[PDB]
């Protein structure tokens, strides 16, 4: 289905039963072993040397069985490889390993933080105790020299350390068991910190995650005070404007993020842009998978790439490896990187020189190969959105607003807010499709005909359909549930015969149930509904006239504006509970593809859809600009 675009390709780099690697003998001699599949897939740039770790499974796939970390690197940009075992395992048993390999690199040298295991078969939050385990650091150095033209380079890696004297017995009165790095690519902090997430089991085995840093190069470890809700692994970080942003795999429900302010003492779940967007399949309730999680900076703006398999065969299959780019406030799907419906798996992704590259897991009855993918269709495509994301965003922020009585200037008013502005629908549509200027969710259209900016509805069910819930798997807009503001010009064009639908945000579940939304009447009075509360007509509208409306919500406070100005009832309380509404879709007009046979004769135009609640000078702002922002 969707796939590796075109202009882009791979190879199997590290190939199930054929690639070999240099296995040392207890006498110290090396032999080329032959290795059964390579997981755990991680890729990286030291000072120009591309580097991918990966677990050497020796013999089977299964995670309780022999196992090295490997290590192929390049000085040539992929061209050519050189192969090593960067790590031992205990030799202890037929099952020892050091497995999950977690990378920081800081400089010319890479800290590798792997599990080691010497005689269980069992998997390691099962354990008794840790007494089978140990946490091994161990550091490499890459060194690159040229001689007559030609650049080639050498790694050495350092004897391991086991950090098992530095874990604690106990956190809040947590028994620990063990612990393990998060997997994958971590980072050095703006600060100079080694910054590694890690999951802890606890005695009982229930997991969780944490930050373990080191101020001193890996002299010292220190596990930071605030974790992540029991039942988070595999934590990918990234720091993000001042702040560490944790990733976490979620067996069973969706990926809970965080977010911490204060190297890792705080932990505050990101409800208003990335918790609980991504999940482990269609239905939520499948093992989930480990996933890539890096900053970059493309086309001059910072943005965060985020892979991981949509998994529609469920279980460990993984089909469908797709790779999203947000700048935490947008969140594009770039597409589906993997190949048709073969089974894919852990993931990488690494941007080094002005190119895109992933390392990922590809499986075949599960026999892993690992395959080194250069994706220049998908870097092209994410360029041109990065591009559209300046372009409008500066588009916007350079309108010259009208002056107020307390401005000062080219004579212009507050700027039009871009800052957590996500979607906007204006010109740009066609009879099925309203496109998002932003491009990531389009609205689904019924029964309309263009106008400048927006659309005219006429028709059993004519509006549009801005979904939430409704995007299915991946939840783009889920901080809705949250807080949003949705913004909208429009003109009511024929009067209702009693009330009719016009702009609002509906929710999952039977009867038909609204979070907050405006309707409007045959007395020409407006009908705002906050929550599930009696709408109660209020004011005055007139026909074909343009009103600016806004509703906003945040606190789960709702309120409807006309105008600049709120309408009576609101600012009161919209949802009721400690639990998170569940938002199916914004609706714009009166669609519908069932029940009642809605026919709002209304025109919108310049939808705008923030992730938080716009201050009142903000709206002031909108209503003033409201001719000078459409896409026409
Ligand atoms: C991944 C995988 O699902 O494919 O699972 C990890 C854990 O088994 C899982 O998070 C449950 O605890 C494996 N790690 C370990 C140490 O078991 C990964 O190696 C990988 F197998």
């Amino acid at each position: 289905m969707a796939s590796l675009a075109p202009g882009s390709s791979r190879v199997e780099l590290f190939k199930r039963k054929n690639s070999t690697v240099p296995f040392e003998e207890s006498n110290g001699t090396i032999r080329e072993r032959v290795v059964h599949s390579f997981r755990i897939p991680t890729i990286v740039n030291v000072d120009g040397v591309m580097v991918a770790i990966a677990d050497a499974r020796y013999e089977t796939s299964f995670d309780n069985s022999f196992i090295e970390t490997a290590v192929k690197y390049s000085v040539d940009d992929g061209a050519t490889w050189n192969t090593q075992i960067a790590i031992k395992n205990s030799r202890a048993s037929s099952v020892s390993r050091v497995m999950d390999a977690t990378v920081i690199v800081k400089g010319n040298k890479l800290y590798i933080l792997v599990g080691s295991f010497n005689k269980t078969r069992n998997s390691w939050t099962q354990h008794r105790d840790g007494s089978d385990w140990e946490p091994l650091l161990v550091v490499g150095e890459v060194t690159k020299s040229a001689a007559n033209g030609k650049t080639t380079a050498t790694i050495s890696w350092g004897k391991p350390v086991s950090l098992k004297p530095l874990f604690p017995a106990e956190f809040d009165g947590i028994l620990t068991k063990e612990f393990i790095g998060g997997v994958g690519a971590a980072i050095v902090a703006s600060n100079g910190n080694l910054v590694y997430p890690v999951q802890i089991a606890d005695m009982g085995g229930r997991v969780f995650t944490k930050i373990m840093y080191s101020e001193d190069d890996g002299n010292t470890w220190k596990f930071a005070e605030g974790r992540s809700k029991f039942g988070c692994s595999e934590p990918a970080v990234l720091e993000w404007e001042g702040k560490l942003i944790i990733n976490n795999r979620v067996d069973g429900n969706r990926r809970l993020v965080y977010e911490s302010s204060d190297m890792g003492k705080t932990w505050v779940e990101a409800l208003g842009t990335l918790s609980h967007v991504w999940t482990n399949s269609p239905t939520s309730n499948q093992q989930d998978c480990q996933s890539s999680f890096v900053a970059v900076t493309i086309e001059g703006k910072r943005v965060m790439l985020f892979t991981h398999p949509l998994n529609l065969k469920g279980r460990w299959m993984r089909d469908r490896l797709h790779l999203w780019m947000t700048d935490n406030q947008r969140i594009f799907d770039v597409g589906q990187i993997s190949i048709g419906d073969e089974n894919s798996g852990y993931s990488s992704v690494l941007y080094k020189d002005d190119k895109l590259y992933s390392l990922h897991e590809i499986n075949t009855n599960d026999v892993y190969s690992l395959v080194f993918v250069r994706l220049i269709g998908e870097l092209q495509l994410m360029k041109s959105v990065v591009r559209t994301w300046k372009e409008e965003d500066n588009h916007l922020a350079s309108i010259c607003t009208p002056v107020v009585p307390a401005t000062p200037k080219g004579g212009c008013g507050a700027a039009v807010p871009t800052a957590g502005l996500v979607g906007f629908l204006s010109h740009s549509a066609n009879g099925s499709v309203w496109e998002d200027v932003y491009r990531c969710v389009d609205a689904n259209v019924a029964n309309a005909e263009r106008v400048p900016n927006g659309l005219k509805f006429n028709g059993v069910g004519g509006g549009a359909v801005w979904p939430v819930a409704r995007q299915g798997q991946t939840r783009r807009y889920q901080f809705a549930n949250y807080r949003f503001t949705l913004v909208a010009t429009v003109t009511i064009d024929e009067l209702p015969k009693g009330t009719s639908p016009l702009l609002g945000a509906g929710l999952e579940g039977p009867g038909d149930a609204k979070l907050l939304g405006l309707s409007y009447d045959k007395n020409r009075q407006w009908r705002p509904l906050y929550g599930a509360a009696p709408a109660s007509p209020t004011g005055s509208w007139e026909l074909h006239k343009k009103y600016h409306v806004v509703l906003t919500m945040a606190d789960r406070q709702g309120s409807v504006y006309v105008d600049g100005q709120p309408l009576a009832g609101s600012g009161n309380t919209v949802v009721r509970g400690a639990t998170l509404p569940d938002i199916s879709h914004f609706y714009i007009g009166g669609p519908r593809s069932k029940g009642a046979p809605t026919d709002s004769r209304v025109t919108v135009t310049n939808v705008v859809l923030y992730n938080r609640r716009l201050n009142s000078s903000e709206i002031r702002t909108l209503f003033l600009s409201q001719d000078m922002i459409g896409t026409d």
